[PDB]
Parts: structure tokens; sequence; C-alpha cells
């Protein structure tokens, strides 16, 4: 990439483990800036590591599209209905093929959950990951 953005403060670390066992951290999901046209990843959970086999280093400054997963069997149409999901202030789930770090493929579920600010206005996206059919 030619320019990007970091600004991350170092958050708590001990504490952050009492919060993923209290919460429903079962699933996989990351959280990117809404008001930045590419909609970068801002922060990730644990579980999409996992799930695709890459790392927070990788997918950080990376536009939450995820567009680095489509292999052959991808559907362009998908591909477009989450970028499209970005541009909507309301709930959007879209299904499409992703490869794993490995070398294989399943069908996501991939659903943004617009988050407001205190104005009302949409400020991050929430991407949650689901496997809907294993290939």
């Amino acid at each position: 990439m030619p320019v990007r953005r970091g600004h991350v403060a170092p958050q708590n670390t001990f504490l952050d483990t009492i919060i993923r066992k209290f919460e429903g951290q079962s699933r996989k999901f990351i959280i990117a800036n809404a008001r930045v046209e590419n909609c970068a990843v801002i922060y990730c959970n644990d579980g999409f590591c996992e799930l695709c086999g890459y790392s927070r280093a990788e997918v950080m400054q990376r536009p939450c599209t995820c567009d680095f997963l489509h292999g052959p069997r991808t559907q362009r149409r998908a591909a477009a209905q989450i970028a499209q999901a970005l541009l909507g202030a309301e709930e959007r789930k879209v299904e499409i093929a992703f490869y794993r770090k490995d070398g294989s493929c399943f069908l996501c579920l991939v659903d943004v959950v617009p988050v407001k600010n205190e104005d009302g206005a949409v400020i991050m996206f929430i991407l949650n990951f689901e496997v809907v059919m294993e290939k």
C-alpha cells in the first residue's frame, strides 16, 4: 500500500481476558472504521485468526472486505454485496466462499453490524464470520 494510518493506543491485557470470559467471544468478528472509505480493520477477535489461519499483524491496516480471501470458487456478486453493505446504515448478511491458509475452502456468512455514535450516525462496522458450508 502507498500510505497507512496507525494511532492504536495500548489497551489492558490481563483484564481484557476477564471481558473475553464474561462476553459471547465464542464467534469470529472484527471492527472497522466506517468513516475511512476502504473501512480499515481497527480491531479483531481471537476466533477470526484461527478460522482463516492469518494473524492480527496481517489483517490490521487492511479493508474489512477481506478481498484477499477470494479463490476460484468465490462469488463476484457476493464480494460486491459485502462492499455495498458498508454503504448502508442497517445490518446486512452476505454468503461467500473463502480460502484458509492451509489450502482448504468454505462458505462463510459475513454479517455487518453497524455501530452508531452518541450523535446517531454510523462510525464503526463490526463484521462477523460464520461457516455455513465447509468445502
